[PDB]
């Protein structure tokens, strides 16, 4: 009876040939092969960016981007309080302080007015996250950016192929980061990228250097110019990503027609409020199918999730307020207290307990499974 | 005329099948597949360790090992002054100070007496590096370790499959790290590992947690316990490593018979002193075929290297004193000066300018190419 959904990840002969091609180059790191090099140009073109830097994972893409944008001891990074922990963790790994800021009640995106107030003389970077593939308010955020002189960094891990006001992630005037971890919209099990808009070639060069043990690509005498790490992506991963990229736009198009349906079936459910839209985000990538059931405690929400999993749905609890994780308080925490932070992040505080999400693979299924999915949900929500 | 050597890396159907097997699992990260899990047990068994943690690269394996061993702001890490920059860089990325210490004149391994003197009340970790596959003096180093109470961390990136006093890397009583970067003794283009001896399960658990965004393997509600990063290895990389592991011992055995020959042809060259041995290291992995030409400046050495490359040899300049790199001085540097450091690292200071190395692939070639290789070298060294 249980509605079945398409598998994720997906692959076919493109992946197969790709892995063979990478293998048969006889050189499996980016300095001897061409898959990473080629994936970078394809990825960057696809997002209209001037440059793309493929890296080990989306967590290190944030760490490297914050580092070339000056994050470090003595700085503050503004991040939405409702996101995946990597968004703060990356700043905190650099010695910076993470200042969590509230998000919109409807889109769950970083609230522009809340950021204007957290802005401080220490603020080095403001970091919107495009929640579930729906871009954040890059117009209002860019104004704040202009007025404070605090650059923006897009955490675009959920927004492969997304668009704001007809513009691509890489055509806003900010650096952005992506993840290619197994459950993301294109994947090689692990992987990430830093994409640089027009105008940021110097930061792009510095990032290359910092991601390769600070060694020039054709240094022969071990001349390390600057500190850093190794965040290089391997040729096999790159080749699977080149095949994944090629199906992305059509997968985002199937998902957009399905969200239109499911969003409306969800909103017809008593107590259920699906993520809101925004007409300015002309292209939503649909990384997650998210909805709130306002008023639920965390325990009722988790119990509703468990019941949804028992009926065959790939449903999950949404992120937790980052300030409600122990990891957040281990290092570089703000001098406010937990309730002081929660006081001024009321939407996060409720969304942290309220919100449910379905795997984006559900948005590739046919309409009838969407119908079956929303009945399963309607029943369960009456009993939550 | 130019002697030809076997290719590196090497692969065959094992790699091919492996990549397909990984692909066909349909899940490409360690939480949904079994290649990383399986590579970890195989790798750990092969080194007699209790546990193995496969990670993105050998640089992050050092960073993660130093972090679970307490490295951080306020500590000092003792490392050989002649090594790859990652060895210090990792400590310096953690906020610690790197204290470079001299190495043996003959083996180029961390000098046990030099470390006893650099030892300080701040010293958190002493880090031998098994230069070119030849283990460092783990007996004398373990005594210093016992007397100071400063734990050892083996940087075993050059020492896959190596042995000290009949014991495997993982059977000494220390954590060790490896690299699987393209030119290493087994590779997937990129990759690394942390191996834990018997007795270190708690550090092994902490390291797992720190390498996966501080999230328990089957957390469902985003409970991040501790800070860290993402240093997870992907299933395709793991599967190529499982096939590489299986040829390692026989490749180390061919190399050992060839070094015996080449070492003696080299030592018969006027001015040429090949890396020395050590009978206590019963199994040398032979990552590099190294030799010094005492008295050469860096420029004569580099010119001799260029001439050796022009005759068809995969010859390189050896590492540079870490204290002679700009990267070293960018962060967490000691309060000594450059000449103060060089004063008390005289062997490094000369080896940094003196030493030449050939790719370990040369040690898989037949004897006749070793003979041709040593004539090419004899000629070039007379003219250096
Ligand atoms: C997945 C994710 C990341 C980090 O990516 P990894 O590839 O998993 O390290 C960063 N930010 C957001 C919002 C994410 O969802
Ligand atoms: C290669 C190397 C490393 C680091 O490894 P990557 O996989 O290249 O990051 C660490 N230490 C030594 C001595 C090495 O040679």
């Amino acid at each position: 009876k249980a509605p079945e959904f398409p598998a994720w990840p997906q692959y076919d002969d493109a992946e197969r040939n790709g892995l063979v091609r990478a293998l048969e180059q006889g050189q499996w790191w980016r300095m001897g092969g061409d898959e990473v090099n080629s994936f970078e140009r394809e990825f960057a073109a696809h997002h209209g960016a001037a440059h793309a830097l493929a890296v080990t994972n989306g967590t290190h893409a944030l760490e490297l981007a914050l580092q070339v944008m000056g994050v470090g001891p003595g700085t503050e990074v503004i991040v939405p309080a409702f996101t995946f922990i990597s968004s703060s963790q990356a700043a905190q790994r650099l010695g910076a302080v993470t200042v969590p800021v509230d998000v919109d009640a409807a889109t769950y995106n970083l609230d522009p007015e809340a950021v204007a107030a957290a802005v401080t003389p220490r603020t080095k970077v403001i970091m919107p996250v495009h929640m579930a593939g729906l871009m954040a308010d890059m117009d209002a955020l860019a104004k704040i950016s202009a007025d404070t002189g605090v650059p923006l960094l897009q955490d675009a891990a959920h927004a492969h192929g997304a668009r704001w006001q007809g513009k691509r992630v890489g055509e806003l005037d900010s650096i952005a980061t992506f993840s290619f971890q197994n459950g993301k919209l294109m994947t090689a099990g692990e992987g990430g990228a830093v994409v640089f808009p027009d105008g940021e070639t110097e930061k792009y060069e510095t990032a290359f250097l910092r991601h390769s043990c600070g060694r020039p690509r054709d240094d022969r005498r071990y001349f390390h110019k600057i500190a850093g790490s190794n965040m290089r992506l391997n040729e096999f991963s790159a080749s699977v990503l080149r095949a994944q990229l090629a199906r992305l736009d059509e997968q985002i198009a199937v998902r957009d027609e399905r969200w239109t349906l499911l969003s409306r079936l969800l909103g017809a459910i008593d107590g259920v409020v699906p993520q809101g839209g925004d007409v300015r985000a002309d292209r939503n990538s649909h990384y997650m199918a998210m909805f709130r059931i306002p008023g639920l405690t965390e325990e009722r929400r988790n119990a509703l999730v468990d019941r949804l999993v028992e009926a065959g749905l790939p449903a999950f609890a949404a992120f937790r307020a980052i300030y409600r994780t122990d990891a957040f308080w281990e290092l570089g925490a703000p001098d406010e207290s937990v309730d002081a932070i929660a006081r001024r992040c009321p939407n996060t505080d409720a969304i942290s307990s309220d919100c449910v999400w379905l795997h984006h693979r559900v948005l590739l299924a046919g309409e009838p499974e969407l119908h079956a999915t929303a009945e399963i949900i309607a029943d369960a929500v009456a009993r939550a």
